[PDB]
């Protein structure tokens, strides 16, 4: 358990002690607990991503990416945080801005944490596709340009990568499966299913097929919007799990 | 998505502004800080509760009691964390001395922040009760004596308790229903029920029911041997969860 976030102003709290920490320029323990805290009080909690946004989070997490370029947990815990922010469909209109895309699409190359920080970013545009070309009213980085930055990054990865990364529920990535909007983030949202349940099985492919993503995976090879090679990770998506 | 991993230089580097901020006779905000962040980082993670116990973390915990004995939000950091630890089953052996289990008793009757010293306390001991009576060997006070004082610490809070508290899941909760070994441990995790529901039903209700949390209440309403007592609570936490899935 912990204390009622919400209640005590955690949110707040935490940003406010990065403020310092920024302002003092150190990374330190303190510094990447207080992002890791971020991070794991915003699953599937979107007031407190509300919270984040609000108190001017954006720039605490900008102004830490250039104070600390190197800080390769620092990256994945900030982008963590930011992967929870993307899933709430009314926060992304929040994330359409050049400043925030062109960062996003410049993190798909990082090699901090192995692949933890360009999965991150990856997963944030994945969603901000999602919304579809209408919801992009950004003119610098063109969305076809970023579309195809997802792509490389996603076939870049090692798919038998160990993860510093844990889902209660695979429900906001299997919610980019079954749609022809953004075959992209269909495409990583199957990545991101065949990773885990190819280096965890025993933990996620009960998970996945508790939560219906058989049937949406097979309807993934009949559907006429998705790319080959999706539609052959899915398969072997299925693979797996039916072995289980 | 989340991380929930040991971090060892952390739990070390809180741990030594702890002794610090002990040594130098001040609970600041940088002291709630560290035991706030202990707190956080052991919920649902047991290598962290190993790493306090194993640094030294429960004699930290008896000097900050002991220092500052009136500072409620400090009690409240600290019995959350300990809560945490005490759901790690291989960890509580080194919660049985005498020492320990006097103290966890003594803070059974604490008003510090509402209930949640008391609460937390209970909840210790609730995990402790469930290990049986021969873990608790020869530690004093005797264990029928603190079970009473647990019974009487639950009966005094009121069940429409505003709460300074949060689980991500009910699992070590739900882990004391299925069980004979301990009566007064059933009761505080059905009162811990009941009292979430109560007061917080959009988002207490769905994770007991997602969680399996249903046919545990069921099952205690219909064992024989169970307490009439914990019966009312659970099928109120039925009746209240049915009612829950009405509005919705």
């Amino acid at each position: 358990a912990f204390l009622h976030v919400g209640k005590m102003g955690f949110v707040v709290t935490m940003l406010k002690l990065i403020q310092k920490k920024l302002l003092d320029k150190t990374c330190d323990q303190v510094m990447e607990f207080s992002w890791s805290a971020l991070w794991n009080i915003t699953d599937e909690t979107p007031d407190n991503c509300e919270m984040f946004l609000n108190f001017n989070g954006m720039k605490l997490f900008l102004d830490c990416l250039k104070e600390f370029p190197e800080k390769q947990e620092l990256h994945r815990n900030m982008l963590g945080l930011l992967g929870n922010v993307a899933e709430v469909k009314e926060l992304r209109p929040q994330l359409m801005t050049s400043q925030f895309i062109s960062v996003f699409s410049n993190l798909l190359e990082s090699k901090a944490d192995g692949i933890e920080v360009s999965y991150n970013a990856c997963g944030v545009l994945s969603h901000i596709m999602f919304d579809g070309p209408e919801a992009w009213g950004v003119c610098e980085p063109q969305r076809e340009e970023v579309e195809e930055r997802m792509w490389a990054a996603i076939q870049s990865w090692d798919i038998n990568s160990r993860r510093n990364i844990n889902y209660r529920s695979f429900e906001p990535i299997l919610r980019l499966l079954p749609q022809g909007i953004s075959p992209v983030s269909q495409h990583w949202a199957t990545w991101a299913l065949y990773n885990l349940v190819s280096v965890y099985p025993d933990k996620y492919c009960p998970l996945l097929i508790k939560e219906g993503g058989m049937p949406l995976l097979r309807d993934i090879i009949k559907m006429a919007t998705a790319r080959q090679e999706t539609k052959e990770m899915a398969r072997k998506v299925i693979e797996h799990c039916s072995n289980f």
